[PDB]
């Protein structure tokens, strides 16, 4: 369990940080969400958490392709929660053209949010983590950042570059209560068509879950993974073995 | 939980099996015990398990070196057990020495046990779990499984065999309900403790049993049914340097 | 031999660049020099090619931390020399500190040229290689582009991404008669610490190592990377 | 010396070492014939080098076989035979040309494995196995001889359209390539190139 503890979980509004922070809400953590959508179902979706789970749940809006929101985001989670244990950096943005056709406003976009923000929301987070003798990064890269795919070269760049950062992070905090690793999934989600488009990178033919990442970030946030630091954990349906 | 899971570990009767055997009996599951060791101590160990977590817990002593008795290992483990829904291929053996002098006695039996084993025990299991719909094999591999160092070419060469081995066997089962996965281990157990570390594991703090145990029983959850195929290094950031 | 070709190398007016834009001069291609430092020092050097290996050698020195200056590096390079068969992307800058102590200004700058400068060159490059039917796109990477050491989170992020971008180009050229690469070297002058050979990587190694790349001996080795680190990424 | 290069890839790097001026000793099924299936005469061929050709400096170690089926019908006849050549053979050569090497103060162990060292198909377990094998074994070598003027590293091939599932180049490679990819290997230039792999696959590994 990881009750008592605090967690922030960027892109929660929805989709797989949706599926974390409630699996670490459901764990007893409590939760700082935030990502964009709409205000009402975003509120209905922190006070649900909250009632479900018996835990706090705040929302900060922060537009995480600004550093300094990035950083105030993690240092306003201190001042309101007390504290921070778990730092789940899993916003993302994603386009798809040929490398010369790549437009360099979403080359810049996709590394300011797919890698930097991972660097600023590290970097305000290690000073409390450090102090606090506890603490959990935990980046959603993709397996895209262990291997690539035609078209996404954006992407792919951004997402080998968080493993990577993600490996610097534990290295430089080996020791000190704080471990740093990457869950690189493979596609998240008639029956017939689904496995078609999934034969191509995906062996199992499976979707990955909201559920199943959310149930892998509790697992390295736990004390059984105290040792586990600086790498990835695929989640690919086998996407990378082959 | 693994209430009505029947798991065989391999090597189980101390160190590492023994942590990964003691958390998946934490979880409810009816557990298979191997490896060698006094009759006394061994007993001690199987019945207080059986005792404590509520789960029958059977031993089995077959010698893994041998393809055949691996096998069995298995079948011995369906027929008493009624099944088997989890296989930890743990056991496993150390020689050190530069390769020119490397006894080729050693290479044939690090080969036959640390890489060897896992291709008879997955073998024997497989039809097993196939049938049932689902099964998680979960190989016991190392750092070295991953990357190597000086005067352990045998291990090393049995260690990415068998990561390798994992990646097929995850290929061939995927969607069937099964998966297969290796955990990568560094070192497993203050000054000195530390400068012993040192060379090799940043965090300068040994992997635990405990911890190696929890790890499996992560990848034996529904949590994990989509990851197959891949390595978990639980190593203190040995290889991320 | 490359006679005929043409080849850009970033970051050539010293160290790891000059040893490989050297090393192609030798094989017979065309030049095109790149980098700061002292102007007369780097026309010696440009001219003292030119006329020791029988080639042109152009000097451009574009500031590769702006995207559009890229562009033009490679350009200008197909409107001055021809062609461009060779791109070497090797420019770099490096700065350590810890992650909470690393200046925004430092991860931007070093992501800008270690990391975005590979795409905009790239970019620029490929129009060119795929209507010739040739090309061969050499990223110099690094070790730090496959593992890790602390205090050097943005250069070690910013060659893992070149690593993957390297991938990538591989595969949206792959059959094109182009190969996409990625070298990663180990230290180049306790060397211990890092690389078990305990001896410096060399310019001229590395040189050595973009001239296969660039023949056709290794026409289908494409998306891959070659580490030249004397056993840094072995252990 | 190269293992297998009775034809195939082996005789292709055997060719290019040729071109470079360097003595060879052939092997498969100067000349020879030893069983590589033998520890014994593995050990042999390279003693048997050094004795009629006066030193060795670069051993390529080519041989290999290959056997298809589930993981569960797999014989265990196969499998022992698969890793008994794939792998153990060479430790075997391997063993038997560092002594020389090593004081010889020069040396180009060249292992040929497969994209099967890094990655993994369905159905090839022993394969996929012997050749993840190679690629731990050839780093260890690197490590004990690093520095010592000698160097280990695997060449990992593709396909040597039917390759549009792992080959997006969707073009085959050659015996000639991979025994220029042998030729640089044992180049000066290659002097600090230990311990590493070499992927010529027409990006199979790259996705
Ligand atoms: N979808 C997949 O199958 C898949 C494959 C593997 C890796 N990934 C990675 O998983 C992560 C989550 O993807 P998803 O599929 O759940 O996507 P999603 O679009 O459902 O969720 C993205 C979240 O990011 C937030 N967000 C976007 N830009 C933001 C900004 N500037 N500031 C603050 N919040 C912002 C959104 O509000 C949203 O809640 C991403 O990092 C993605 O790259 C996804
Ligand atoms: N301890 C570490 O630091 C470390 C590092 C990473 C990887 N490893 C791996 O961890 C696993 C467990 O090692 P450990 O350190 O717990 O050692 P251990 O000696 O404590 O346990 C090994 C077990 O294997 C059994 N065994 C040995 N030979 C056997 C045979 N022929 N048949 C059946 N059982 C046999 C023994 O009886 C014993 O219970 C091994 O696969 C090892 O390679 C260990
Ligand atoms: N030990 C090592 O030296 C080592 C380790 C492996 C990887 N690397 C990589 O090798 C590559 C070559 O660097 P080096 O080690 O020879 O160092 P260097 O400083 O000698 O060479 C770097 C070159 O980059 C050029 N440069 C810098 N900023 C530029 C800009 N804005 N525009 C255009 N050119 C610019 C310089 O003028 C110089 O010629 C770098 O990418 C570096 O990160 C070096
Ligand atoms: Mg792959
Ligand atoms: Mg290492």
């Amino acid at each position: 369990m990881l009750k008592g503890k605090v967690a922030v979980v960027t892109g929660s509004t929805s989709g797989i940080g949706l599926g974390i922070a409630t699996a670490l809400a459901a764990q007893g953590a409590d939760i700082v969400l935030n990502g964009f959508g709409d205000a009402a179902e975003i509120e209905k979706v922190r006070a649900g958490l909250a009632a479900q789970h018996g835990v706090k749940v705040l929302y900060d809006g922060a537009d995480l392709s600004k550093g300094e929101a990035v950083r105030g985001l993690v240092d306003n989670a201190v001042r309101q929660m007390g504290r921070i244990d778990i730092l789940v950096n899993n916003a993302g943005i994603q386009h798809t053209a040929l490398i010369e056709d790549f437009p360099t406003e979403k080359w810049d976009a996709i590394l300011a949010l797919n890698l930097s923000a991972v660097f600023h929301g590290t970097a305000a987070a290690l000073p409390h983590m450090k102090k606090q003798g506890f603490g959990r990064i935990i980046n959603i890269a993709s397996a895209h950042g262990l291997v690539a795919s035609a078209n996404k070269s954006a992407y792919v760049a951004a997402k080998h570059g968080v493993v990577g950062f993600t490996k610097v992070t534990a290295l430089e905090t080996a020791g000190q209560g704080i471990t740093a690793n990457a869950i690189c999934p493979g596609w998240v989600r008639q029956e017939t068509a689904a496995r078609e488009l999934l034969s191509e990178k995906q062996p199992s033919l499976q979707f990955v879950t909201p559920e199943q990442l959310g149930g892998t970030a509790v697992f390295l946030a736990s004390d059984a993974a105290a040792q586990i630091t600086g790498t990835t954990v695929s989640v690919d349906g086998g996407w990378t073995a082959r």
